[PDB]
DNA sequence: CGGCAGTACTG
DNA sequence: CAGTACT
DNA sequence: GCCG
């Protein structure tokens, strides 16, 4: 990255307004971030900063402050409020309202959560787990708990298919979680099958806690057997073998290139999502759907990418 | 002016 | 529903 | 915050 001196500063302000609820504000700060982190040279002019993509006149002037002053002032006015903010967002289930209420509510450390505050049942568990979920795995990890997935699926119906997507399947040396996708080719296996599948890595005493459990996705927490374990996010979606390939998609992210090929989508009368890529799509003044429109075949990850006009990326270039 | 992705759970 | 989460 |  040409310009670290300024995405440092600039990632300071892109989490307060984030942890502070100031969503859009922030989306724009990690674009312009991103922007800057993949320039070329460093940034030497207020019109090269006006020249990037992300960059207007309000971040130019910004990196102008940078450059010239080493510092940007707006850092010495960022609210007391916002590390506590960000350390009670950190607890998985709890967002920005969560934390703003607690932090109104006179909350300042999580041993006054722990003491003091009612929490939901996902966020207890969150708590209970708050140094592991902020820690990243090895890549070797990941395999194991992708492979105690599939071992436990596959005993049930040998034709499961089941793949590590996420970070694990864009290439990563580390992976803060781990997301098994599942289908059967059959079109039909795949159904009710998470009951005896949870069950099974239950009894094992592999699977810890239930965040969420719906009739297509699960999200909890495991712990590999023996010592030296930390407990680990686990996501699993099971999906019919129609919609493999953008689930695929969906799941093997990043969320920034996901967001990207959806907003490029919709600039085509088009929608992308884990269900389908669609066209013909009909859409009001306000971007939002009010006509279904047609799914298209989409067998292969390929086949997206082609109804969209675009050069097939392999999962590591992906990784925005 | 106003969208900024599209979807799944929770209670 | 609002809130939070997933990529 | 940026951009159409
Ligand atoms: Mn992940
Ligand atoms: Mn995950
Ligand atoms: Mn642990
Ligand atoms: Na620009
Ligand atoms: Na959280
Ligand atoms: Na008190």
């Amino acid at each position: 990255n040409h310009n670290l001196h300024i995405t440092e500063k600039l990632e300071v302000l892109a989490k307060a307004y984030s942890v502070q609820g100031d969503k859009w504000r922030a989306l724009g700060y990690a674009k312009a971030i991103n922007a800057l982190k993949s320039f070329h040279k460093p940034v030497t002019s207020y019109q090269e900063a006006c020249s990037i993509p992300g960059i207007g006149k309000r971040m130019a002037e910004k990196i102008i402050e940078i450059l010239e002053s080493g510092h940007l002032r707006k850092l010495d006015h960022i609210s007391e409020s916002v590390p506590v903010l960000e350390l009670f967002s950190n607890i998985w289930g709890a967002g920005t309202k969560t934390a703003q209420m607690w932090y109104q509510q006179g909350f300042r450390s999580l041993e006054d959560i722990r003491s003091q505050a009612s929490l939901t049942t996902q966020q207890a568990i969150g708590l209970k787990h708050y140094s592991d979920f902020l820690e990243r795995m090895p890549r070797e990890e990941a395999t194991e708990i992708e492979q105690t997935v599939q071992k436990a699926a596959q005993a049930f119906n040998s034709g499961l298919l089941c793949v590590a997507c996420g970070s694990y399947r864009r290439g990563k040396a580390t992976c803060g979680d781990v997301d098994v996708l599942i289908t059967h080719p059959d079109g039909r296996s795949h159904r009710g099958i998470f009951s005896r599948l949870l069950d099974s890595l239950r009894q094992e005493g592999f699977l810890t806690d239930d965040l969420v459990k719906g009739e297509t996705k699960y999200l909890g927490v495991c712990r590999l057997p023996g010592p030296g374990r930390r407990h680990r996010r686990l996501d699993i979606i099971v999906v019919p073998y129609s919609e493999f390939a953008c689930a695929l998609l969906y799941f093997t992210g990043s969320a920034h290139f996901n967001r990207s090929m959806r907003a490029l989508a919709k600039t085509k009368g088009m929608s992308l999502s884990e269900h389908a890529l669609s066209t013909a799509v009909v859409r009001n003044t306000h971007g939002a759907k009010v006509g279904p429109g047609r799914v298209l075949p989409t067998p292969t990850e390929k086949d997206v990418f082609r109804l969209l006009g675009l050069p097939y990326r392999e999962p590591a270039e992906r990784d925005w």
